[PDB]
């Protein structure tokens, strides 16, 4: 069976792993670069943008994450994870992987008004999905090659691009595992094409 990984350098991983298992698949808390060879897909949990950035560097994670990407292995960037996986504003500081062709802005709301829930319409899911937004990043623009999987008040909140999947909300912070299931379906689709 599949084995989804969860970059555990920073943030919480406990809930993504439960989600992956719930969908019938192994989950591994990837804490070292080499472990990336042991998984069929990777979930960038996120949490704190800037923090996770310096962490992947002192841990020689960047280059390996790109090789992971080149192998066609699926990557799911949630919340801060979305920032790592995508591109930042025009002349922003120092970008990250920049694999998901979308431009993202970091949360700008204060600690007291940075959270909320909202029923979402996600392409692939029938019944609405409840998204937990916490210091959510905002997708300012998406390339002609990314498929919009969901939108809220005109803003793209979940996008898909080939092997890449991104969303600005916390899908694992609910008991509903349908979004994690979308990624798990993406990884199996990858297993059914990877010559090994």
């Amino acid at each position: 069976m599949l084995t989804i990984g969860v970059l555990g350098l920073q943030g919480a991983v406990r809930e993504h792993i439960h989600a992956i298992e719930a969908c019938g698949a192994a989950g591994l808390v990837v804490k070292r670069p080499e472990q990336l060879n042991e998984v069929d897909g990777l979930i960038l949990p996120g949490g704190e943008s800037t923090t996770m950035r310096r962490l992947i560097d002192t841990y020689q994670f960047m280059e390996p994450l790109r090789e992971f990407a080149a192998q066609g292995k699926p990557m799911f960037g949630t919340c801060a994870g979305l920032i790592i996986l995508a591109k930042e504003i025009a002349g922003s500081d120092n970008p990250h992987l920049g694999l998901l062709n979308v431009v993202v802005e970091r949360n700008s709301f204060g600690r007291q008004v940075d959270s909320f829930e909202a029923d979402l319409t996600i392409k692939g899911l029938d019944e609405p999905f409840t998204g937990v937004f916490i210091r959510a990043p905002h997708i300012l623009e998406a390339g002609e090659n990314v498929e919009v999987l969901s939108e809220h008040n005109g803003r793209i909140v979940a996008a898909k691009q080939g092997q890449f999947l991104g969303c600005s909300f916390h899908p694992e912070l609910t008991e509903d595992h349908r979004v994690t299931q979308l990624f798990v379906e993406m990884v199996e689709e990858y297993k059914q094409k990877a010559l090994v």
